[PDB]
Formats: C-alpha cells, structure tokens, sequence
C-alpha cells in the first residue's frame, strides 16, 4: 500500500527472553505495525507508545502532554548520517534540568537497518540490532510523539508510532536470530498460529481457540452519593481542636480538596493526568485512579523551609499528599489518607450502565467473570449486589435494577483446517436455532461466522455437516462419534467401526440354517502394553537449592517435604523394581536345545535378534522426539544402543537410572531373559519337528482345517510374511499401536522438560541464586523472596513425583495384564474370546518397544460366509437304538443339498462322510433321521 | 440436534470419540449386537426360545429343554429384568457406584469453579485492580497470592483427571476383556460374569 | 505467568495428552463393541429383551 | 566443573570455550530446555554438563 | 560439592560520573541527580577523602 516498506527486515528488531534457539515462541510487547498506510510514503506528530524506523539505500522527540518544569522527555539527534550520527539525552538547546543519560550509540547507516524505541507501561527500551537499553522510571509517562526527518532522502524516508500492545510470533534460527514473523491480529490463520506455537500448522482440528472480549469494571454498584469537603486546616490538634474528615461513598473531585490559585499546583499534576493528590505513600500507588478504599483523611497546616517541605513518617498502608505554596511565604497544607479498610469505595464517576445484549467480561464487588448480560424482572435481597445459585453467578443488581447474566456462548471455537483459503469454524457450546439466531437478545452478539447449521457437536460454520454418509478412516476424530474429513472442501461425518464376529460358535442341536465361513484372513492386532519407566533417584536437597547452605537450614521447615520426596521416590522405585522382576521371572522360558527350523515363516530374521531384533530396531526408527533436550539425549542414546558406554543422565539433584531390567536395551528373543519363541505354539513338551508342522497342528487344534498339507500351511505362510513385513509401512498417523508409544514418549519428555523448566525459571524471584537474594534484599522481604521459588520449586518436584506415583500405580495392574497376557496368550493357546485377538487364534509373538511391550497377535477373522444346513448328526431308522452316527472333530453339514457331509468347525471344506470322520454313538437329541441306510461299513 | 459442550472462563469441555449416554447400545452406528452373543458366532439359529433351550444344555442344568424349562426361565427373566425399575439409589451397590461417579465429577468441577471465583486472600479477582491500587512490590504479593492459587487449583484438576485417566485405561482392559468374552462369548471362567 | 516453571505449557500439553489417551482408548472399546448380528434377527417369544 | 551463575540464571556444569559466535543480544542460549552455550566477556563459551 | 562462580554481569564494564556538585537545595536553585547504571564505581570517591 505504500511505495518503501521493508518487511522482510523487521525481524532484526524482534527479541525473545532468553537465547531460545531453533523453535518458535510467541513474545507480546510494543512492536511496529502492518499498516502500509502508518509508515509514511517530513515532520510527524502523533500520540503511541513507542515509536519505530529503518532507512532505505532523523531528530525525534519524545514528551508528555503537560511539562512541566520537573518532568522527563527525550530528543534523539541525528545530522547528515556517518558524519553526525547520534546524541541521546533525557533532559529539558537548553539544559535547564536535570539530564539522565548522555550515550552516544553510534549506528551504522546501511541499506538495511531498523530500530525504534517503546515505553509501554514505562518499559523504556531503546533498541538497537547489536544492544537494547532497558530503564523503568517511576514519574514516567510518555505519550506524545514529534518525529522530524532530515532534508532530502533518496526513496521514502519511513517512521511509525504504534498505538498499542502486540503478541506476535517469532522463530529464530541456529544462532538465536528471528528469521520469520506473523503478527496475531494481521489476519484470522495466524491467530490459531500464536495460539499453537507453530508456523505452517498441518490440517487438523484444533480446539479451544478463545475470542478476546474488551472489560468493564465496576467497583461500586449503587448510585453514590458526596462527601464534605477538605476540612478547616486550622492549627495544630493540640493547642487547638482539630478533626479529621471521614470519605466513605463520596464522588470525588481531588482538586476541590485546594484552593484554585490559577495553576499554581506544581506536585500534584501529573505530567498527562491532573491532580492525584497523593506525592508519596507507603504500599500502594501515588498514581490514584478509578476507585480507592475509603479513609479518614488527616489535614495539617504548618510552617516550612524555602519551597522545600519533608514528608513525615507514616502508617505503612496510608497515604500522604499535600499543596499550597506560592504565597509568598513558607506555610502549606498537607493532609493524610489512610485507606483502612472501610470498604465503602470513595470515587468520582458513579458508573453508568452496562449495555445489555454484549458478552463483555465483568468484575462486580471484586468479582470477575466474563458473559452477557440482560436485564431481569424479579427483585431479590436488599443485601447481596450478586447473587449466586449454587457455583453459578445468575442474578447481579447493578444501579438499583436487576441484570440477570447468562453465560457467554460464543468464546470458543474449535478451528478444523486444511489450509490458508478453507478452513471450518465449530463452536462447540452455541446451538444456532433459528428462533434464537434472530432473537431481540442476540442482535449484538451475532457475527458473519454464527449463520451454520445447529449441530450435536455444536454450530460449524463454512463447512458441511451431512451425517447421512460414514466414514472409517477417522484421522482426525472430532468428538460424539464425528469425524472431519480433510480430502477436498472441509466436511464433517460421522465414523464409524469394523465389526467383530465373535468366534464362539454356539452347540447345535434341532438343525437349522447354520452359516459357516468359507475362508479366513490373517489379521495381525499390535497391541502397545506399557511396561517400564526409567527409575528415579531424586534429591530434593540439591534439587530445590544447590550448593547454598542458606536454603538447607531453612528447607526443613516445610513440612518434611524433602524425606517424603526422597522415600516417596524410594518407594516407589522398589515397587518398580520388583514389578518387573516379575515381569522377567515370568518371561524368562525354557525353550528346547532342538530349536525347531522353520520353512516358509520369516520369523527368524524379524523377530529373532541379529542384539535387537529387526522389528523393534525398525519400531524405534519410527519414533519421532518432539527437540533436543535431555530426554532427547536420553532417547537417541538408547535408541541406537551403542555398546559399552552408558546414558543414565544426572542434572542438578535428579539421578535417573535404569530399571532391573530394561526393556529397549536386552532384545526380546536372546540374551539372558530370554523369551523362548518356539516354546509358545511347540508347547511345553517340545520335539515338534518344524513351524510347518506346527501351523499344522494349530490349525488342527483350533478347527479350520484338519490333517493340513504344506498348500494350507503355505497360504497361511505367505499371510504371515506378507502380513509382518506390514510392520514396516505404516506410519504414526493411522496405526493406534504407534500412536501409543508416542503418546508415552510425549508424556514422559514433557514431564523432564517441565522438570528443568522448574530450575531453570525464577518464580517471580529476583534471581535463581539465593545467595544473591541474601545479599541484595530485606531481613524480611527477602524471606518472601525466598519462599517465592523454594515453595515453587517445591511445586515442580511434588508435582513430579505425584505424576511418576500415578503411573507407577498404573503400571502395577498394566503389569499384572501383561503376565497374564504373556503366559496365557504368547505362552499358552488362550481359551479366550477377545483375550489375545480378534477371533480365532493363531500366534502371538511379543517384542520389546520403547518403554513397553508390543504383541503381535495373529488371528483368523473370517470374511465369506456360506450358509449350509447342520444336524448334530444323523439316523435312518426312527427307532429308539437305532444306529445313529455323529461327526469325528467337525461338524456334519449340508449346502442345501440332498446329503450330509463333514466339514472342521469353524471352516467349510465340506468332504464326504466316511468312516474315518464318524462316531457312532446313539438317539441322545433329536438327530435328524434321513431315512436311508449308510453308504459306510 | 443441539449441544452441551459447556465452555466457562478457559476450560471447554467436549464430548470424546464416542460418547456413552448419547448413543443407545444396541442401536446406532456402533451396535452391539444382543443376538450375537448368545446365538454364537455361526447364526442360523431360530428363536430366542431355542437359544436358551440349547444355552441350558450348553451348561447342563436340563438337557433337550421343552417349552416348559424355557418359559419358566422366561417368567423369571422378565419378572428378575423388571426389577430393574423397583431399586432405588440405596441398597443396590451399582446405582451408588454411578452416584459415587456423579459426585466426584459435579464436586470436581465446584473445585474448579470455586478456584476461578475466590480471591485467595487477595483484594480482589481483577488484575488490573490489584495492579492499579496496591505498591511495586506489595502489589507483587498480592499478584501471587491468587495467580499461585487458581494455579494450584487448576493443578489439583489435571492431577485428578490423570489419576481417573490411569484408572480408566486399565479398567478398558478389563471392560473389553469383559464384553467380548462374557457379553459376546460364554465364559468357562467361574466368577468372571457372575455367581455361578 | 511464565516465570512459574513451565506450568501453563506442562497443563495444556497434559491434558491433551491425557485426552488423546482416552481418545484412543475409548475408540479400542468401541472397537470391540460394535459386532457383527446377523441379517436374520432372531425373534423371541417370551422374552421381553 | 563448577557451578555458575549467568544473567540470573544459576546452573551447574564444566564449560569450555567455543568457536561459533551466535547472536549479539542474549548473553545465554537455550536449545530446546538445555543451557548450551553461554557468552562469557564477549567470547562464547560452550557449556557441557 | 563444587564450588561456586557469580556472574551478575557478563559485557565489560565502563565507568560513571562521580557524586554531584553537591550545591544548594533543588527548590531555590537548579540541582539535578545523577544516575548509575554500568559503572565500576568505587564507593569511596563519593566523598572527599
Ligand atoms: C491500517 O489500519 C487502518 C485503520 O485501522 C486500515 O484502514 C488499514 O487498512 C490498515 N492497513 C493495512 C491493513 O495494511
Ligand atoms: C516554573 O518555571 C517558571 C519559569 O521561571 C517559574 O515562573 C515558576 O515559578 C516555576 N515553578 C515552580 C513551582 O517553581
Ligand atoms: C554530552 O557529551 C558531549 C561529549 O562528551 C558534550 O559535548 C555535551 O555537552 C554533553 N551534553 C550533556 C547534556 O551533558
Ligand atoms: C537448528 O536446526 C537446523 C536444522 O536441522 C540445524 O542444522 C542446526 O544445527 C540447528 N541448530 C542447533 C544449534 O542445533
Ligand atoms: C444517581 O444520583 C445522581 C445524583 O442525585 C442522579 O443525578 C442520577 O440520576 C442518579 N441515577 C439514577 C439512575 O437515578
Ligand atoms: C472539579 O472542580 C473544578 C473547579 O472548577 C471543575 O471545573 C470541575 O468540573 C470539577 N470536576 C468534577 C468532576 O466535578
Ligand atoms: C533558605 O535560604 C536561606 C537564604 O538563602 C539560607 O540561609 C537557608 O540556609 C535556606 N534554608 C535551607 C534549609 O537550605
Ligand atoms: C498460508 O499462509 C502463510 C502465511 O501467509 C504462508 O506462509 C503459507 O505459504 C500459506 N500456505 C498456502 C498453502 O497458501
Ligand atoms: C468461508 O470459506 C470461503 C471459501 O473457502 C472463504 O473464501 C471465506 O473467507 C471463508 N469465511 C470464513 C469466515 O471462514
Ligand atoms: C443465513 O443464511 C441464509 C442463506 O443465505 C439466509 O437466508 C439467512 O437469513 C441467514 N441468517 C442470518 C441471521 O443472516
Ligand atoms: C440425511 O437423511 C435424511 C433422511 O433422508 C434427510 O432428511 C436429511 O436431509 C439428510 N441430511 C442432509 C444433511 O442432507
Ligand atoms: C482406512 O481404513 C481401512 C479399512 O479399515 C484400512 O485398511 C486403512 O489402512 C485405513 N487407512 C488410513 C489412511 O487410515
Ligand atoms: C427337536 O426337538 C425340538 C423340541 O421338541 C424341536 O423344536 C425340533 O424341531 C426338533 N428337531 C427336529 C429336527 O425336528
Ligand atoms: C476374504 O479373505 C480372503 C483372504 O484374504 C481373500 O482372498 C478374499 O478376497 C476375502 N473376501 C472378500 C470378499 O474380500
Ligand atoms: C521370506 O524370506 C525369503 C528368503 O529369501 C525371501 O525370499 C522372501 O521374499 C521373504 N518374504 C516373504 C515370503 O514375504
Ligand atoms: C441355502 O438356503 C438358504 C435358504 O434361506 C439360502 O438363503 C442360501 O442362499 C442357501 N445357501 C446355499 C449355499 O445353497
Ligand atoms: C461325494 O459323493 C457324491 C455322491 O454321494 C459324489 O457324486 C461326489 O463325487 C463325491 N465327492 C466329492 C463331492 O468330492
Ligand atoms: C422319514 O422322515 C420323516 C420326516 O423327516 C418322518 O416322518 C420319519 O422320520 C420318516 N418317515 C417314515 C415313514 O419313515
Ligand atoms: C412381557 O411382555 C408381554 C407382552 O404383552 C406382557 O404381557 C408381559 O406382562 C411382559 N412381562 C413379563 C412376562 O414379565
Ligand atoms: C575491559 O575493559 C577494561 C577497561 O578498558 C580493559 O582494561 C580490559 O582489558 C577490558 N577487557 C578485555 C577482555 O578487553
Ligand atoms: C578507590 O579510591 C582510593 C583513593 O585513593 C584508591 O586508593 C583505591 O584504589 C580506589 N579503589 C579502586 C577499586 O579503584
């Protein structure tokens, strides 16, 4: 919009706390604009806080509204670039007062180079690329700006104020320098951008994305009344009565308190405001706005030096002002408040209305909260100026008239996005009927986003809804059973779930239409079982204070935190220790020394180590940590497992060291706690020639087909292998068994990093050394600066040790699960329906994982099913005696056709009945007779 | 076709993937099939009626049960399933384990709330107040009285629900351990569905 | 508010991870709840089910 | 390997000089959550633990 | 244990201007203040010896 701007160079100006290196962090202050139009496209006036320029291929002036002859301005200098760079000073051509600072800070004029200053909320920096200058001055306000610009420049010669607070994001490179920027209220993408620290954020749903509502403050509720005046100021309370004024519910002028004498007040002004008349007092603001507690105020008139009076000692929490010279001689008054808890509010300005039908946030009698408020017909208490129904804030009476509040339902949007042009707006609270979207209440309230369709989830905006249509692959799942899809335009569906098939087959008697499956499908169910965390062995003495001894005299004071911290984490360190004892006493087998080869089963070089298997070296190749940190180093190091050094990081108190046994070091099949991979399907008296011979048996134990030659053992051999080197394509997304290990990786790295954050940040606390606190503050305020950061870092470690408690605890029953999932289902071949898989079971090999256990269990889910005709058995004589025949380890079926046959259990390869697949037993139930003699000896 | 995903000052509550008391059971989208765990794996099977006939000879209490073995397990089903209505929240050890489950979240949520309403001994709930009145530095302590306060209250919320989430993933294995193995299948464990 | 610890980036990492656990672990459960009942649908006679 | 320190921010390692000279604001940096490198009187000086 | 090392400030360190003229008082007759922020200050040339 403007002929010269250089936005590409404002990140030379942005600035984070403290060094943070290659991520992005969101940073609020006083930082240029975006307009092309504030830059200018040559004297500038304008009122900001703060001020910005740059030079393409400069005298400022910065001042209150009123000066005085005691105030603080500044004027930076500039003449014709190289040769007369700059001059700064703080001071009133003529040096008539007093002069802060004489700093020169010469620059470098180049193609490209950007500065400013701010002086938001008295934060004076003065910025430089190289070096900032920061200075907070308590008689400070600035809000006047006269810019000026030397005679001629080649382009556009550019400056900006800026008007008020941003909170953009920042990232910065290697070295700590901000490359990329995006302001937060620029646009509508980059205000979810400085909500979720990221720059290019991936399509998702994002929830709980606020919408910033402006305040009201209302101190006092009922119309307010005056007060009497400024007292007699006669003279001294013990020569003659005197008395002091009472200020309970009064509105104010605090400059009838003085005579006019036409501007001669010199202390009470303030340099923008008028008359605060309170110079100096103790614990609380010189600065008097909006309303103060009420006080009895104390007046005296006494006799002076030349122009110079001293304030007296005073109550720590009352207040001193005082006015009138110029007159001539040395006499004055001065009075005192002293703002005792009175509670009847003294102040001007009796406050109007709010206006009903707008969600601004509210603080009535000391309470926030933040609705929308309307007006109410039912009058309650004469007490109470807000009432409440159980937690809820419903009625408050403001200005004598009842307003009844209800809540806010327009704050929270969860944002669904696949890219900058579409993206989808959900409330989840805000149903939209169309009665009340054109309601008289909700004529203010309404937005161009609020015109969507009321949903169960709530109301979506710019996006379609219809539920009629499912879908399976729920990538992003969004709550009551919907999902948004993010194929094309952005849609919301509803998901839904592969069915089951229960493999109990149920006894058949009476016959009937059966349906038996016609063939099966391998399907492999990972399942993650967490099973380890590295054990702790803090130390809460160097941990919440370092080498100072000044804390370890005064740590033990509270409440014998540090030996409940150190035999907490004892405690429960030796449950760990001796849960996964038992772990390993329970997966250390006795496998045979025939070790039975396989044919056509890759199971040697996947799940066999090489000393980690090929599966689980691949698993934590799959795993991405979130930065560098320690838990990164702690990871990567255990990741590749490189012999013969350790990883078991110590830092400042906290020794973390690994469990008895741990998981993602030992491989699952070799080592010493060795897992015996044949001993589960060769059984626990072995000799069982081959796997071929094996899968054979199995599949004749559970009943799809009996006698197996190697083309059925063959076809389930392909399966398997085709079926487990599935194990390398997929991803983090789409795979709920990664998803699990991530989550316990993400879990556990943001716990250390919450850990570190509690050492490295000081609590409000001058510094992190307390020494230094020792030497700089009180006898007595710095006790409240030592208990500002000890009881903190106190907070970071009991909440530690509280979150390594609940999962210690989590993993006590989790570990009880994974023994009886190893020796009944890895071990055993589990009786159980859903126990070790879905539907019938086959194998279940396990391998280790990181901090856990992962099964691979293999099952049959069938897929076609046939429907036949099945008797328990069959007679040809009606007799009671008869010679009646019933199926050897099957079922006897009938495709709808004239004659019985045989077929497995939970298979349909139907055969011809003879003698070798028939018991003949007896008319036990009803068999079905089929009136014709047998076609069997 | 409206919501009640409550938001109040920070804290959005939202329904998760599937929501229990929305959806029926056996009906929906996710439907649970009442046949399918009595009538087996392999259907066909005619009635309810020869169902139970073959359940009770299944576990052998009567073999080749008649309609009168059947209908007698029938009055009693339905006189013992009506019973569903005559109890009352004492004396039935399952509708106080939901009441127990109501109170902890409704005074888990007072907690919250309570948290976000008080002044922790504070002058007030408004920083800008707090800010406006009070020194440099007293108003400091004042600042974190009550912002260490709503911390500790909030804190005290995630820990709660951490805990409840640890107990809810190994409670889910014994929930699917128990759906499809005594709901969908008919278990040979003793005390695992029921008494006998 | 972030001088004390790294508490705001520790609550709302946790509940969200908190939260995707029982996302996931809700959707096992109704993984296993939705089955597979026959197009037949069984009549009863005298059970009120 | 003594403990130091820096811009109000105590921490406790062995520091060796180093050869990269980041940034001329931020007398400390920060990788992630560790204290890695740390300028020390205009040189930078790499901070190990 | 491993002792300890402080420090406050990192950047070398220039100097100040000394303590004021120490005039008349600041109602009858201009006295300004003077400020310190970088200074290796001495404590003992604030007065005269
Ligand atoms: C800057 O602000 C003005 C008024 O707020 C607006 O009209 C103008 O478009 C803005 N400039 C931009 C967005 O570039
Ligand atoms: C401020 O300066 C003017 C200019 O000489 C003078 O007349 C006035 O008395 C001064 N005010 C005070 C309070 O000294
Ligand atoms: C600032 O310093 C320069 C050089 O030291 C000097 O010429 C000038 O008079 C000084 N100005 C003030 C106001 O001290
Ligand atoms: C920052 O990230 C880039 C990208 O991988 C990397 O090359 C660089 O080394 C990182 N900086 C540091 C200090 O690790
Ligand atoms: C509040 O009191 C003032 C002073 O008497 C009066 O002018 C004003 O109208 C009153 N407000 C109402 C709503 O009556
Ligand atoms: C305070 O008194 C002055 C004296 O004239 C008057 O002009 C001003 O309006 C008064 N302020 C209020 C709020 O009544
Ligand atoms: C007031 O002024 C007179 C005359 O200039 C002087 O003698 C006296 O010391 C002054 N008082 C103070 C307290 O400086
Ligand atoms: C979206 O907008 C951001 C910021 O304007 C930009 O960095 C990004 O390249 C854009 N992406 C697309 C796909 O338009
Ligand atoms: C709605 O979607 C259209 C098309 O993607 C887009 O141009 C428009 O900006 C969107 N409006 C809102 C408020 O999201
Ligand atoms: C919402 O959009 C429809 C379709 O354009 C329109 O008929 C209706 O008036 C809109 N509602 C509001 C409140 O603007
Ligand atoms: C879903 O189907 C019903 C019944 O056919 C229909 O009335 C409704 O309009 C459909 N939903 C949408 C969003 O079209
Ligand atoms: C989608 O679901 C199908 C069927 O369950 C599954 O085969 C496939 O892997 C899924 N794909 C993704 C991307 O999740
Ligand atoms: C077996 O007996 C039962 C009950 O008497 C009957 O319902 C069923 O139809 C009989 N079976 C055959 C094959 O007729
Ligand atoms: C059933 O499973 C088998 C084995 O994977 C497969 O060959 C067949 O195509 C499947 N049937 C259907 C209808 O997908
Ligand atoms: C199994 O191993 C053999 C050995 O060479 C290999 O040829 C085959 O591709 C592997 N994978 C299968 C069968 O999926
Ligand atoms: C058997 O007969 C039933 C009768 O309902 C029919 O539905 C089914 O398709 C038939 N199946 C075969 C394999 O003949
Ligand atoms: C089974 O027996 C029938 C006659 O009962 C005969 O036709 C058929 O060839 C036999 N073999 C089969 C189905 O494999
Ligand atoms: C032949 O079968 C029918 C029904 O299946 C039944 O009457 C009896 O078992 C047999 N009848 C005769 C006359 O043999
Ligand atoms: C079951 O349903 C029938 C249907 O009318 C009803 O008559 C009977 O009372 C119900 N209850 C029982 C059997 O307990
Ligand atoms: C720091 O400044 C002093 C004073 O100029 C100087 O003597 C000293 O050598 C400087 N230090 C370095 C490392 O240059
Ligand atoms: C301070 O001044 C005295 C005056 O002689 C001098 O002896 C001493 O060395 C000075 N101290 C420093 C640290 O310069």
């Amino acid at each position: 919009g403007c002929e010269s701007v250089d936005f590409n160079l404002f990140n030379t100006i942005f600035s984070t706390h403290r060094g943070l290196s290659n991520t992005t962090s969101v940073i609020t202050g006083a930082y240029p604009s975006t307009n092309k139009s504030d830059w200018s496209c040559l004297s500038g006036s304008g009122f900001g806080i703060g001020l910005y320029v740059q030079t393409p291929r400069y005298t400022i002036a910065v001042s209150p509204i009123h000066v005085t002859n005691l105030t603080w301005e500044l004027w930076i200098h500039r003449k014709w670039g190289v040769n007369s760079v700059v001059t700064v000073r703080l001071c009133r051509p003529t040096n008539a007062f007093e002069c802060l600072i004489n700093g020169s800070y010469p620059t470098h004029r180049n193609t490209g180079y950007m500065f400013g200053v701010t002086w938001y909320n008295d934060l004076v920096r003065i910025v430089f690329p190289p070096t900032v200058l920061e200075m907070q001055l308590d008689g400070l306000q600035w809000e006047r700006v006269q810019f000026n610009s030397p005679v001629n420049a080649g382009h556009a010669t550019r400056f900006n104020v800026v008007k008020d607070i941003s909170t953009v994001l920042v990232e910065t490179n290697s070295g700590g320098s901000v490359f990329r920027y995006s302001y937060c209220a620029d646009g509508f993408v980059n205000g979810l951008q400085c909500k979720l620290r990221l720059f290019d954020i991936p399509p998702g749903v994002y929830s709980n994305s606020e919408v910033e509502y402006p305040t009201a403050l209302y101190t006092v509720v009922h119309n307010m009344s005056a007060c009497p005046e400024r007292p007699d100021s006669y003279c001294g309370s013990n020569s003659c009565p005197f008395k002091r004024a009472v200020f309970s519910n009064c509105i104010v002028n605090y400059t009838t308190w003085v005579n006019p004498d036409q501007r001669d007040f010199q202390h009470l002004i303030l340099p923008n405001g008028k008359f605060n008349p309170f110079t100096e007092c103790n614990g609380l603001n010189r600065i008097v706005d909006g309303c103060v507690p009420g006080f009895v105020l104390r007046v005296g008139r006494g006799k002076a030096v030349n122009r110079t009076i001293v304030t007296p000692y005073l109550k720590p929490y009352e207040c001193f002002g005082w006015s009138w010279n110029d007159n001539q001689d040395s006499i004055y008054d001065w009075w005192i408040a002293d703002f005792v808890s009175t509670g009847a509010f003294v102040c001007e300005s009796n406050p109007e209305a709010p206006k009903t039908g707008v969600c601004v946030t509210y603080t009535v009698e000391k309470v926030t909260f933040q609705g929308v408020l309307y007006e109410s017909n039912f009058t309650f208490a004469q007490y109470y100026n807000l009432l409440y129904v159980g937690s809820q804030l419903r009625y408050v009476r403001i200005l004598g008239k009842v307003y009844e509040v209800s809540s806010c339902f327009e704050a929270s949007y969860d944002v669904l996005y696949r890219n900058n042009q579409s993206f989808g707006l959900l409330y989840r609270s805000f149903d939209c009927n169309q009665l009340h979207i054109k309601s008289a209440r909700f004529v203010d309230r309404l937005l161009p986003s609020h015109n969507g369709t009321a949903t169960v989830l709530g109301c979506l905006f710019n996006a379609s809804y219809a539920p009629n249509d499912t879908m399976v692959n729920c990538t992003n799942p969004l709550g009551d059973g919907f999902c948004a899809d993010l194929l094309g335009n952005v849609a919301v569906r509803r998901m839904t779930f592969e069915k089951h098939d229960t493999t109990y087959v149920a006894p058949v008697t009476n016959e009937r239409y059966t349906e038996m499956p016609l063939d099966h499908q391998l399907i492999l169910t990972e399942q993650f079982l967490q099973t380890t965390m590295p054990k702790f062995s803090v130390s809460c003495e160097t941990y919440i204070c370092d080498v100072s001894k000044a804390c370890k005299n005064l740590l033990f004071r509270y409440g014998g935190f540090c030996q409940k911290v150190e035999a907490d984490i004892r405690g429960a360190g030796i449950l760990l220790d001796g849960d996964v004892s038992s772990l390993y006493s329970t997966i250390a087998a006795k496998t045979s020394s025939v070790v039975p080869t396989t044919d056509r089963f890759n199971v040697s070089q996947f799940f066999l180590p090489k000393s980690r298997s090929a599966i689980e070296d691949l698993l934590f190749s799959k795993i991405e940590t979130t930065g560098p940190g320690f838990y990164g180093d702690y990871y990567n190091c255990k990741k590749n497992a490189i012999q013969d050094l350790t990883c078991a990081q110590y830092h400042n108190g906290i020794l973390v060291i690994p469990p008895i046994m741990d998981a993602e070091t030992l491989g699952m099949y070799g080592g010493i706690a060795a897992a015996s991979v044949t001993l589960g399907i060769f059984g626990g008296q072995a000799g069982m020639a081959t796997w071929s011979v094996a899968m054979a048996g199995r599949l004749n134990a559970l009943g799809v087909v009996q006698n197996a030659l190697v083309d059925d053992v063959n076809k389930l051999a392909n399966g398997f292998n085709q079926l487990t080197a599935s194990v390398s394509k997929l991803a983090l997304t789409t795979s709920s068994a990664l998803q699990a290990i991530q989550a316990v990786v993400n879990q556990n790295a943001a716990q250390v990093e919450s850990l570190v954050s509690g050492i490295t940040e000081n609590f409000g606390a001058i510094s992190t050394n307390f020494k230094v606190i020792s030497q700089r503050l009180d006898k007595l305020e710095a006790d409240v600066q030592m208990d500002r950061l000890i009881n903190g870092r106190m907070n970071v470690l009991q909440l530690f040790v509280t979150n390594y408690k609940l999962k210690i605890a989590e993993l006590r029953n989790t570990h009880r699960y994974v023994q009886s999932l190893i020796n009944e289902c890895v071990y055993a071949q589990s009786l159980r329906n859903g126990f070790c898989g879905q539907g019938l079971h086959v194998l279940s090999l396990m391998q280790n994982a990181p901090s856990g256990i992962m099964f691979f269990h293999y099952s049959l889910i069938p897929n076609n099913t046939i429907t036949v005709k099945t008797t328990p058995g069959l007679c040809e004589s009606d007799e009671l005696g008869s010679k009646c025949i019933v199926a050897k380890d099957g079922v006897l079926v009938s495709a709808n056709l004239s004659y019985w046959q045989w077929s497995p259990r939970n298979l349909y390869k139907p055969e011809n009945l003879t003698f070798a697949n028939v018991i003949a037993v007896s008319r036990g139930a009803n068999y079905t007779t089929l009136n014709k003699t047998f076609d069997i000896p």
